[PDB]
């Protein structure tokens, strides 16, 4: 019945608005009161074909939060594994496959192999990341109380920052949003994002460094243009500091005392956001 | 209970008619009718000495599907003297134990230190392998309603392929049987095996190409010759093609397309016989 | 009362004797009557930064013997593992518990700043502290023994790099009128700091050159195996177990001698003992599952 039911999640471009807005609210819904049952007779396949523990515990907690089983492998170094044929077999065991591989389009090429069985992408080479996008959507509205009329600042690699893709596009989905990206002159922003900005009129500029902007925002967003505590005396009593982790000497950690730091909470809302990923894929029914 | 309670089961010769018959109705059944809850308050070591993803995967699904709780390791019992107290240990925290090990000798030799816990054997060495031949069995009395009276078809590498052995020693346990046997002179099926099937008066006989035995093939029985989809144009209506895996180039993937391929199939069977190996040897009487 | 409820583990250092007494009362309870259900519905993360295959498989069966789920990873290599302090900032907000094994000592200490209301229990730090195997090596004596306090405990092999035997010992000096013998090379030998901690406690202890010259004597015989790993090179010589059980030494064993050994043993104990009534190490093993099941029911359960 819903929307996302038995549906491939490969791509944040293949999520509308609606279908956005429709994770975010079961997220909401399922944190607001937990279904610990949902899942209950399904086995799910947690495939890492390159590890990625953050992400791996993260998507198992959502599944044991729902009920189901979990299978899977960690990392393939120490395993026995064409993909193809590896994905048409584990389909046979499984109700859902939620893969993280290192060759971007993998994800895409299961799904020509899973015959009816979901694949959830959980990180596709560099390329694609659905659920990181999707939490970092959810943590966005959830401390904002909306995902429109923001001010949205992107620090750090942002020409190779892929998540900072995937988020820009996202955001672009809805209305109002304002970007600032800062980044160095050799690893900006891509003409591709700019132009798709432009596409829909979406106001953006660019900037040398988050002083610059740190009055104006609601959103930093930080990936691999330091910041520290002392960067924030006149940040917005609502701006929130996230980063989809990990980080380095980019965010100090006495920026993590501060109530601006959220990049934990961001972190521990990928259970609601999978959770809800899951529910709608293998449900049905909504999540009344 | 049932005969094969509490026991081990280390090779496929340890069992009988009664047995094999009982484990493939008993996988029939969980085929068709489920039981979550099975094994609830049990907990089963996954004990994989030496990878095989396919097999632990297919495995723990049979495991969960049953509702038991599932510990081990995936990879890592390289010494006679460590694994007997690895044996030791274990047995004292599970109620049974799945293990595949690399050398010879060492599932049979974990039934020696293992106490009243069971031993099922995932794998030992490139010998042993109950399972998959169970799997085989299921899927030939599944998709041929019967183990009797069939025309089958094993090409590839029958000399030194152990489950071609297997396979052809517990099908020869039935009457009617016909075998044709597709392998280069330097792999052909070892005389033991033809001897035996001499002893029962099965008929046998060797071919040079797929294509000359088509027409009369129930069951083809791939190994490692390229089976090609064209290669089928003459195949009976029910005729099966299965292999083992994985599988490289032997099958060509145009075959995947054909109604004939059921090597997923196959592979997929492999949760009900697995599971119905672990509920008649945990669980007293599964009704049927 | 559940003074435990909620509680780190860390050290053993850290519990009481009414602690110790509450957790083995557990343990015996559970193993009496599991409660295969007293968890369900929480998520418990098993967390071996260093691979512990047994310890883990003990500790994770605990878990669903108790109902709990389990996320986890068996060691750091087959991982992507960035800040400890920042992987337990990140993970306690998904879990229930935490529990770790890390190869620093201290890791589990520093855990508990970042893990917010998360409690983690240690499953061995470094060459530091391994609470739950002294409580599994209690519960163990107190079983066959009846008691825990008032033995004859000889604890045998290499004392130096041995912490389950600094830490049994400590544990034990928390009971009354306990007297030890300690067997051990010249250079693996119980460290002063333990020894003057039965001195200030005015507990009784020996050091002897042989298992003979003491088994007429002894409720406990704790053996122990080299910590090759942690051996110095003007040590390397000490690398072969100095002392062996055999069958034949249980000649004039008390009837109530139990062998114990924490495992993995070397050639410290032969196997011909494993088939007496003595060997007591597998079921030892075996009441790991007790012990483990018990500081977990407590640490997440209110009431007793
Ligand atoms: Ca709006
Ligand atoms: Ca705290």
């Amino acid at each position: 019945a819903n929307p996302l039911y038995q549906k491939h999640i490969i791509s944040i471009n293949d999520l509308s608005r609606d279908d956005l807005n429709l994770v975010l609210a079961t997220a909401a819904k399922l944190k607001a009161n937990p279904q610990p049952e949902l899942l209950k007779h399904k086995v799910i396949a947690s495939c890492f074909f390159e590890a990625s523990t953050r992400t791996r515990l993260s998507f198992e907690t959502s599944m044991h939060r729902l009920g189901a089983s979990v299978v899977g492998f960690s990392d393939s170094a120490n395993t026995s594994l064409t993909l193809a044929d590896t994905i048409s077999v584990i389909s046979t065991y499984v109700d859902a496959i939620v893969m993280r591989h290192p060759q971007e389009g993998a994800a895409r090429l299961a799904t020509e192999f899973s015959g009816n069985v979901p694949v959830l992408n959980a990180g596709d080479g560099s390329n694609q990341h659905p659920t990181q996008t999707l939490l970092d959507l959810f943590t966005i509205q959830e401390t904002q109380g909306r995902l429109d009329n923001l001010h949205v600042a992107m620090v750090g690699d942002l020409k190779y920052g892929r998540t900072v893709h995937s988020l820009t596009q996202a955001l672009a989905k809805f209305d109002g949003n304002r970007f600032y990206f800062i980044a160095p002159d050799a690893l900006a922003m891509p003409q591709y994002i700019l132009d798709m900005l432009d596409e829909k009129g979406i106001a953006w500029s660019l900037h040398s460094s988050i002083e610059e902007v740190m009055a104006e925002v609601d959103i930093l967003y930080m990936t691999r243009f330091v910041l520290r505590a002392s960067d924030l005396h006149n940040a917005k009593a609502n701006m929130k500091v996230l980063h989809p982790l990990p980080r380095v000497d980019e965010i100090a950690t006495d920026v993590d005392k501060t109530p601006h730091a959220w990049y934990f909470q961001q972190a521990g809302n990928g259970i609601f956001a999978r959770q809800a990923l899951l529910a709608l894929v293998l449900n049905r029914d909504l999540v009344l």
